[PDB]
Protein backbone atom coordinates (compact mmCIF):
# COMPACT_ATOMS: atom_id res chain seq x y z
CA UNK A 1 2.07 -3.31 1.10
CA UNK A 2 0.00 0.00 0.00
CA UNK A 3 2.99 1.87 -0.15
CA UNK A 4 4.85 4.61 2.93
CA UNK A 5 2.24 7.65 2.58
CA UNK A 6 -0.14 8.33 4.62
CA UNK A 7 -2.62 6.67 2.13
CA UNK A 8 -1.15 3.46 2.29
CA UNK A 9 -1.92 3.99 6.07
CA UNK A 10 -5.53 4.72 5.59
CA UNK A 11 -5.64 1.85 3.02
CA UNK A 12 -4.53 -0.54 5.89
CA UNK A 13 -6.50 0.94 8.16
CA UNK A 14 -4.23 2.20 10.82
CA UNK A 15 -5.45 5.66 10.76
CA UNK A 16 -9.39 6.47 10.37
CA UNK A 17 -10.88 8.27 7.38
CA UNK A 18 -14.55 8.50 6.28
CA UNK A 19 -14.77 5.58 3.56
CA UNK A 20 -17.38 5.88 1.09
CA UNK A 21 -16.86 2.66 -1.07
CA UNK A 22 -14.32 -0.40 -0.90
CA UNK A 23 -12.95 -2.96 -3.39
CA UNK A 24 -10.68 -5.57 -3.89
CA UNK A 25 -8.34 -2.77 -5.82
CA UNK A 26 -9.41 0.82 -4.73
CA UNK A 27 -10.76 2.71 -1.76
CA UNK A 28 -12.84 5.82 -1.77
CA UNK A 29 -13.04 8.52 0.76
CA UNK A 30 -13.51 12.17 1.81
CA UNK A 31 -10.29 14.28 1.46
CA UNK A 32 -9.69 15.69 5.24
CA UNK A 33 -9.29 19.30 3.86
CA UNK A 34 -12.58 19.76 1.29
CA UNK A 35 -12.33 22.19 -0.99
CA UNK A 36 -16.32 22.21 -2.40
CA UNK A 37 -19.33 20.02 -0.15
CA UNK A 38 -18.57 17.41 -2.00
CA UNK A 39 -14.61 16.21 -2.10
CA UNK A 40 -13.74 12.82 -1.68
CA UNK A 41 -10.74 10.60 -3.47
CA UNK A 42 -10.42 7.68 -5.33
CA UNK A 43 -7.23 5.99 -4.81
CA UNK A 44 -5.74 2.04 -6.01
CA UNK A 45 -4.38 -0.28 -3.67
CA UNK A 46 -1.83 -0.66 -5.25
CA UNK A 47 0.95 1.57 -4.29
CA UNK A 48 1.88 4.03 -8.10
CA UNK A 49 3.10 7.14 -6.68
CA UNK A 50 2.42 9.47 -9.68
CA UNK A 51 0.40 9.04 -12.50
CA UNK A 52 3.72 9.85 -14.86
CA UNK A 53 4.86 6.54 -13.29
CA UNK A 54 1.75 4.35 -14.64
CA UNK A 55 2.12 1.56 -16.85
CA UNK A 56 0.07 0.71 -20.09
CA UNK A 57 -0.97 -2.59 -17.92
CA UNK A 58 -2.47 -0.07 -15.49
CA UNK A 59 -4.96 1.43 -17.83
CA UNK A 60 -8.15 -0.82 -16.66
CA UNK A 61 -7.23 -0.46 -13.02
CA UNK A 62 -6.79 3.17 -13.70
CA UNK A 63 -10.06 3.45 -15.36
CA UNK A 64 -11.84 1.81 -12.71
CA UNK A 65 -10.94 4.69 -10.31
CA UNK A 66 -12.91 6.82 -12.50
CA UNK A 67 -15.62 4.54 -13.09
CA UNK A 68 -16.00 4.23 -9.22
CA UNK A 69 -15.50 8.03 -8.90
CA UNK A 70 -18.68 8.90 -10.88
CA UNK A 71 -20.82 5.98 -9.10
CA UNK A 72 -19.77 7.56 -5.66
CA UNK A 73 -20.31 10.70 -7.18
CA UNK A 74 -23.96 9.84 -8.00
CA UNK A 75 -24.55 8.13 -4.96
CA UNK A 76 -23.94 11.04 -3.21
CA UNK A 77 -26.57 13.01 -5.06
CA UNK A 78 -23.78 14.73 -7.11
CA UNK A 79 -26.66 15.33 -9.77
CA UNK A 80 -25.60 18.75 -10.88
CA UNK A 81 -22.15 17.61 -12.07
CA UNK A 82 -18.80 17.55 -10.64
CA UNK A 83 -14.69 17.71 -11.13
CA UNK A 84 -12.39 15.05 -11.14
CA UNK A 85 -8.46 16.29 -10.81
CA UNK A 86 -5.20 14.03 -10.79
CA UNK A 87 -2.27 15.77 -10.46
CA UNK A 88 1.42 15.42 -10.55
CA UNK A 89 3.95 16.58 -9.39
CA UNK A 90 5.29 20.23 -8.43
CA UNK A 91 3.72 22.30 -10.64
CA UNK A 92 0.10 19.88 -10.54
CA UNK A 93 0.20 20.42 -6.66
CA UNK A 94 0.21 16.87 -5.59
CA UNK A 95 0.50 16.37 -2.03
CA UNK A 96 0.84 12.90 -1.31
CA UNK A 97 2.73 10.65 -3.81
CA UNK A 98 0.35 8.17 -4.07
CA UNK A 99 -1.81 8.02 -6.73
CA UNK A 100 -5.43 9.68 -6.24
CA UNK A 101 -8.45 11.04 -8.19
CA UNK A 102 -9.96 13.78 -6.35
CA UNK A 103 -13.72 14.10 -7.01
CA UNK A 104 -15.05 17.63 -6.28
CA UNK A 105 -19.03 18.83 -6.44
CA UNK A 106 -21.84 20.82 -4.53
CA UNK A 107 -21.24 24.31 -6.10
CA UNK A 108 -19.88 25.34 -8.98
CA UNK A 109 -16.48 24.93 -10.07
CA UNK A 110 -14.47 27.20 -11.72
CA UNK A 111 -12.19 28.38 -14.99
CA UNK A 112 -9.65 27.86 -15.17
CA UNK A 113 -8.96 24.85 -12.75
CA UNK A 114 -6.59 26.33 -10.36
CA UNK B 1 -21.31 8.91 -37.10
CA UNK B 2 -17.73 7.63 -35.69
CA UNK B 3 -17.46 10.02 -33.15
CA UNK B 4 -20.32 11.70 -32.73
CA UNK B 5 -22.15 14.70 -33.06
CA UNK B 6 -20.15 17.48 -30.99
CA UNK B 7 -17.47 19.46 -32.28
CA UNK B 8 -14.69 17.17 -31.13
CA UNK B 9 -16.62 14.43 -33.55
CA UNK B 10 -16.10 16.84 -36.25
CA UNK B 11 -12.24 17.24 -34.84
CA UNK B 12 -12.06 13.11 -34.74
CA UNK B 13 -12.86 13.14 -38.53
CA UNK B 14 -10.82 15.93 -39.59
CA UNK B 15 -13.39 18.04 -40.50
CA UNK B 16 -12.32 20.69 -38.87
CA UNK B 17 -8.75 21.45 -38.17
CA UNK B 18 -6.83 20.95 -35.02
CA UNK B 19 -3.22 20.89 -33.59
CA UNK B 20 -3.32 17.11 -33.21
CA UNK B 21 -0.13 15.93 -30.63
CA UNK B 22 -1.10 11.60 -30.55
CA UNK B 23 -3.63 9.51 -32.59
CA UNK B 24 -4.48 5.43 -32.11
CA UNK B 25 -7.45 3.59 -32.76
CA UNK B 26 -8.93 4.51 -29.11
CA UNK B 27 -8.39 8.33 -28.45
CA UNK B 28 -7.01 11.64 -29.96
CA UNK B 29 -4.81 14.39 -28.09
CA UNK B 30 -4.91 17.78 -29.66
CA UNK B 31 -4.13 21.24 -28.27
CA UNK B 32 -6.90 23.47 -26.58
CA UNK B 33 -7.59 26.54 -28.73
CA UNK B 34 -8.67 28.53 -25.14
CA UNK B 35 -5.57 27.43 -23.17
CA UNK B 36 -5.80 28.05 -19.46
CA UNK B 37 -1.83 26.96 -18.57
CA UNK B 38 1.18 27.56 -21.20
CA UNK B 39 0.60 23.94 -22.07
CA UNK B 40 -2.85 22.63 -22.37
CA UNK B 41 -4.26 20.18 -24.41
CA UNK B 42 -7.15 17.55 -23.89
CA UNK B 43 -7.27 13.71 -24.45
CA UNK B 44 -10.32 12.50 -26.15
CA UNK B 45 -11.40 8.74 -26.98
CA UNK B 46 -12.61 8.22 -30.47
CA UNK B 47 -15.83 6.56 -29.17
CA UNK B 48 -18.45 9.06 -28.21
CA UNK B 49 -19.18 9.21 -24.54
CA UNK B 50 -21.16 11.91 -23.86
CA UNK B 51 -19.86 12.48 -20.48
CA UNK B 52 -18.05 10.17 -17.31
CA UNK B 53 -21.41 10.32 -15.66
CA UNK B 54 -22.93 7.63 -18.52
CA UNK B 55 -19.44 6.25 -19.20
CA UNK B 56 -20.05 2.08 -18.69
CA UNK B 57 -18.08 -0.43 -16.97
CA UNK B 58 -16.92 -1.66 -19.71
CA UNK B 59 -14.95 2.15 -20.67
CA UNK B 60 -12.89 1.19 -17.65
CA UNK B 61 -9.33 0.50 -19.94
CA UNK B 62 -10.82 3.03 -23.07
CA UNK B 63 -10.82 5.59 -19.55
CA UNK B 64 -7.76 4.65 -18.31
CA UNK B 65 -6.35 4.50 -21.80
CA UNK B 66 -6.52 8.48 -21.44
CA UNK B 67 -4.84 9.28 -18.71
CA UNK B 68 -1.75 7.50 -19.98
CA UNK B 69 -1.69 8.70 -23.25
CA UNK B 70 -2.84 11.82 -21.21
CA UNK B 71 0.86 11.49 -19.16
CA UNK B 72 2.95 9.87 -22.24
CA UNK B 73 1.77 13.57 -24.27
CA UNK B 74 2.94 15.52 -21.06
CA UNK B 75 6.33 13.99 -20.65
CA UNK B 76 6.63 13.92 -24.56
CA UNK B 77 5.77 17.97 -24.41
CA UNK B 78 8.60 18.12 -21.31
CA UNK B 79 6.31 19.07 -18.73
CA UNK B 80 8.70 17.79 -16.35
CA UNK B 81 7.64 19.87 -13.41
CA UNK B 82 3.82 18.12 -13.51
CA UNK B 83 0.65 18.98 -14.80
CA UNK B 84 -2.78 18.88 -13.42
CA UNK B 85 -5.47 16.52 -15.07
CA UNK B 86 -9.37 17.54 -15.07
CA UNK B 87 -12.78 16.04 -16.15
CA UNK B 88 -15.57 18.38 -16.30
CA UNK B 89 -18.85 16.56 -15.37
CA UNK B 90 -21.98 18.37 -16.33
CA UNK B 91 -22.86 22.14 -15.13
CA UNK B 92 -21.24 22.08 -11.45
CA UNK B 93 -18.50 20.86 -13.55
CA UNK B 94 -18.47 23.21 -16.11
CA UNK B 95 -18.40 21.08 -18.90
CA UNK B 96 -19.49 22.88 -22.12
CA UNK B 97 -18.70 19.99 -24.81
CA UNK B 98 -20.39 16.82 -24.14
CA UNK B 99 -17.85 14.24 -25.17
CA UNK B 100 -16.08 12.87 -22.47
CA UNK B 101 -12.77 15.04 -22.41
CA UNK B 102 -9.51 14.67 -20.36
CA UNK B 103 -7.69 18.18 -19.91
CA UNK B 104 -4.04 17.90 -19.34
CA UNK B 105 -2.49 21.60 -17.97
CA UNK B 106 0.80 22.17 -17.20
CA UNK B 107 3.64 24.96 -17.83
CA UNK B 108 2.95 26.75 -14.25
CA UNK B 109 2.32 26.45 -10.70
CA UNK B 110 -1.24 24.92 -10.49
CA UNK B 111 -3.16 26.64 -7.63
CA UNK B 112 -5.92 25.11 -5.04
CA UNK B 113 -8.79 24.58 -5.00
CA UNK B 114 -8.68 23.79 -9.00
CA UNK B 115 -11.55 26.00 -9.51
N1 LIG C 1 -12.37 23.74 -31.86
C1 LIG C 1 -11.69 23.51 -30.71
N2 LIG C 1 -10.38 23.15 -30.70
C2 LIG C 1 -9.71 22.91 -29.55
N3 LIG C 1 -10.27 23.02 -28.32
C3 LIG C 1 -11.57 23.37 -28.20
C4 LIG C 1 -12.37 23.64 -29.40
N4 LIG C 1 -13.61 23.96 -28.98
C5 LIG C 1 -13.61 23.90 -27.62
N5 LIG C 1 -12.39 23.56 -27.17
C6 LIG C 1 -11.96 23.38 -25.77
O1 LIG C 1 -12.56 22.22 -25.22
C7 LIG C 1 -12.65 22.39 -23.81
C8 LIG C 1 -14.01 21.89 -23.35
O2 LIG C 1 -13.91 21.78 -21.93
S1 LIG C 1 -15.18 21.70 -21.08
O3 LIG C 1 -14.86 21.03 -19.87
O4 LIG C 1 -16.21 21.00 -21.81
N6 LIG C 1 -15.64 23.22 -20.84
C9 LIG C 1 -14.96 24.03 -20.04
O5 LIG C 1 -13.94 23.72 -19.46
C10 LIG C 1 -15.52 25.41 -19.91
N7 LIG C 1 -15.28 25.88 -18.56
C11 LIG C 1 -14.85 26.32 -20.93
C12 LIG C 1 -12.44 23.87 -23.49
O6 LIG C 1 -11.23 24.00 -22.74
C13 LIG C 1 -12.38 24.53 -24.87
O7 LIG C 1 -11.46 25.62 -24.98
Amino acid sequence: PGGDTIFGKIIRKEIPAKIIFEDDRCLAFHDISPQAPTHFLVIPKKHISQISVAEDDDESLLGHLMIVGKKCAADLGLNKGYRMVVNEGSDGGQSVYHVHLHVLGGRQMHWPPG
